[PDB]
């Protein structure tokens, strides 16, 4: 049974080299053994294989423009009809973006032509998604495609990205905004995009050298991208009693949203409200 | 006179050593003479001069935590007093925080050991701000010093910067928000955090190969983070005649906010509504 899984996979390092899709398969690097994109809409896109797939895909090394899945007759092998998000692989990629979450790109050998191998499957790292839009295909214009573009990571702490098995957990985040459905903590919005729902993890007490937080749910909040700002740069704390108190002038929000299987430890809540000018002292609020 | 710049300065590459702090004013790598912050509250925090300033600091090469300004008895040269974000150096260090604006670190003589030079002051290329706090100070508990995460740019394009002399251009950014006062262009509202207002410039027709928009103020729009991200994944597009309308139900939001100053060429406006899956025929609106 294939697991999907973000990040290298054990065993095959960059530069790992295969013969056919079944090998890819096998290793765990794909899902699927035609099927340019392994993902799915709920957990993301996990890799993609390049293989000239569509004559709007380029190829530039670093930067890859992507052309996505779907509306093709597979006798004729011409696109019949426009692409949309309701592909679970076009969905996939996208959700890719917005969690930040890296996607193994495998080259294949009919690709463009520096890049690619002279013959096989050579697996090349992972990308970060970046944008996505839609365009009209070369072949027949009055056709839409889905289009992705994918920038190698270099430094995976430099990027911002989340990985299965470790840089920050990428389970540790889809918890929490699985418990909450994308929902803001502080001011209860769902943000909703083309694909779905969109929300941040915002974690309370900082992760690194200084401040030592654990990358875990008990020391993470769902947020929208404004509280978010806010919440980092002392505009809000959090009370014991867990109400929202804007920092600035004192005035107290509201109460945050909860969900009884994220349990918030309330020693990270004193840290990050122990990083503002004035501690709140009692009686505060 | 000095002219407050971010990014390196022609003619001092990283690794340019120095005499002493004369020569690096006139460099142009620093305003001041003494003063570890060259910053203002206004324009931002173009460098830092790191010389064991207090014990507070930790060097770590490729991380620095930097302590403030502020406090300090002429005499004793001891804290007497609590720092804030009006001292125009910590403020201006918050800023280039805010806006992604890279800080040249000048490295001194007097202090930590394995980085430091062993003597002069050498220019060690930029870093970027991460985020800022306050803590005890070390020497006097009783006492709040401010401080701030820097971190190393490696690739000036991963990491996200904005420098005057090109990347993207700082002065563009700066203006638009300057122009409309930090305040979203569709919902109208202002981000206030710590230091003051906050927003983030949203290219409208995207930059580079595939797109290929200019990084000018026409081809920008101040925005709140939370309609960045819808503004960057199909859920808003804007009109011909500038009202702004929800992508995925149809349904018009209400007018675009404009400025005299600021003249949106109506071309990328058009690009940008025409990366959607189904572009907006006549009469849609
Ligand atoms: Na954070
Ligand atoms: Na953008
Ligand atoms: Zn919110
Ligand atoms: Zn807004």
């Amino acid at each position: 049974a294939y697991k999907r899984t973000f990040g290298h996979i054990p065993g095959h390092p960059e530069g790992s080299t295969y013969s056919n899709r079944r090998q890819v398969q096998k290793a765990g690097l794909h899902a699927h053994l035609q099927a340019g994109i392994s993902g799915t809409a709920k957990q993301g896109a996990d890799a993609i294989v390049l293989n000239g797939g569509y004559p709007d895909d380029r190829d530039y090394g670093d930067e890859i423009i992507y052309t996505g899945h779907g509306g093709q007759d597979p006798v004729t092998k011409k696109q019949i009809r426009d692409q949309d998000l309701d592909d679970p692989g076009n969905a996939g990629l996208v959700r890719s973006q917005l969690e930040g979450l890296p996607v193994r790109v495998i080259r294949g050998a009919g690709g463009e032509k520096p890049y690619s191998p002279s013959s096989g499957y050579r697996y090349d790292g992972l990308y970060k998604v970046v944008a996505h839009w839609f365009a009209n295909h070369e072949d027949a214009p009055q056709f839409r495609v889905c289009q992705f573009q994918l920038v190698k990571i270099y430094d995976q702490v430099a990027a911002g990205v989340v990985v299965d098995n470790p840089v920050r957990s990428a389970q540790v985040v889809k918890n929490v905004k699985g418990w909450h459905k994308h929902r803001c903590q502080v001011c209860g919005i769902v943000i909703e995009v083309d694909v779905g729902p969109y929300s941040q993890g915002a974690h309370i007490r900082p992760l690194g050298r200084k401040h030592g937080g654990p990358d875990v749910e008990s020391n993470m909040l769902c947020l929208c991208p404004n509280d978010h700002v806010r919440f980092d740069n002392g505009a809000l704390y959090i009370t014991d009693d867990l109400k929202v108190v804007n920092a600035l002038n004192g005035e107290v929000i509201g109460p945050l949203r909860v969900h009884p299987r994220h349990v918030i430890d309330l020693d990270h809540i004193r840290y990050h409200r122990s990083q503002l000018p004035n501690i709140p002292l009692e009686g505060s609020s």
